């Protein structure tokens, strides 16, 4: 749809995202640790810390990450960018 | 440079766009607030009162400005719902 405003769009891709690693085994509403990773490998640059990501996520300790899971996990990347933003 | 990594970037300058309008440069205004909703987002005018009632419920410190921590929580609304959007569609 390309009438959706760039902020839009952004949305959408977080939440396709999600939902394109989440489906690869197991539940397709939640991610595994080896889903995360790979979304992590594939999506993002970050090239024992993703077990403790892992851990820090998985607020209900069901060793899967759903989406409300994943969307701390966006806002954690995007304050780092936010945190040094210079204009 | 992927779509995930331009989308997290895009939530910043977004934000940035008009929070640096008046004030602080790092928090938005009521005013800024309903300007990023007028342009940044599709239809559905916000009336007064909607406004009224979303910055009070985002400004957890009540200050009257949004800070990126407070415009965070308005953001994951909109995932939300779309996310549950995206759910029935599929
Ligand atoms: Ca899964
Ligand atoms: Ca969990
Ligand atoms: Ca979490
Ligand atoms: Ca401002
Ligand atoms: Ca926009
Ligand atoms: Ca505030
Ligand atoms: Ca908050």
């Amino acid at each position: 749809n390309a009438m959706e405003t760039p902020l839009e769009k952004a949305l959408t891709t977080m939440v396709t995202t999600f939902h394109k690693y989440s489906g690869r085994e197991g539940s397709k509403l939640t991610l595994s640790r080896k889903e995360l990773k790979e979304l992590i490998k594939k999506e993002l640059s970050l090239g024992s810390s993703i077990d403790d990501l892992m851990k820090s996520l998985d607020k209900n300790s069901d060793q899967e990450i759903d989406f409300k899971e994943y969307s701390v996990f966006l806002t954690m990347l995007s304050m780092a960018y936010n945190d040094f933003f210079l204009e």
